[PDB]
């Protein structure tokens, strides 16, 4: 049994769009725009909920990039996170209550300050190669076990 989340990746050229998470779980962290879907609503649907929710931001197109597991020592549900981009959006990014945005060259991802399993399949985002992942986490710092891999349908 899982839960499901959604992670948007707005990923340009030159650029791409990250949040610092102001509150709640991952607070001070960097990341993608996502949360948890909700009963009712597509997984997409919840993508962009959360993307507007937290950016303002509204897409024309949302693609499918990658999906990543991750089980927590201790926690009974697994989170099922699946990672989407977008080039073009609609609107100026600006600050909500949940997530400060900024860009970033794609050089200088500040993966010091992320999630630590996003070092490990940042890479493939950005090769725009689709992917599985799945990561075992010691608490919210710790990954004791992942595997990852390309794949043709996500
Ligand atoms: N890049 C990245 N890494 C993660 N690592 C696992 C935590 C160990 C989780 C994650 N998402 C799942 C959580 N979701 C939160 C913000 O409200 C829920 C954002 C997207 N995104």
């Amino acid at each position: 049994a899982s839960r499901l989340y959604t992670l948007v990746l707005v990923l340009q050229p030159q650029r791409v769009l990250l949040g610092m998470k102001k509150r709640g779980f991952g607070a001070g962290r960097w990341n993608g725009f996502g949360g948890k879907v909700q009963e009712g609503e597509t997984i997409e649907d919840g993508a962009r909920r959360e993307l507007q929710e937290e950016s303002g931001l509204t897409v024309d197109a949302l693609h499918k990039v990658g999906q990543i597991v991750f089980e927590f020592v201790g926690e009974p549900e697994l989170m099922d996170v699946h990672v989407f981009c977008t080039d073009s959006i609609q609107g100026t990014p600006v600050e909500s209550d949940e997530m400060r945005p900024c860009w970033f060259q794609l050089d200088q991802i500040p993966f010091k300050d992320m999630w630590p399993d996003d070092s490990y399949w940042f890479p493939l985002l950005l090769q725009k190669k689709k992917f599985h992942g799945y990561f075992k986490f010691q608490g919210q710092d710790t990954i004791l076990d992942y595997t990852l891999r390309e794949v043709d349908t996500v």
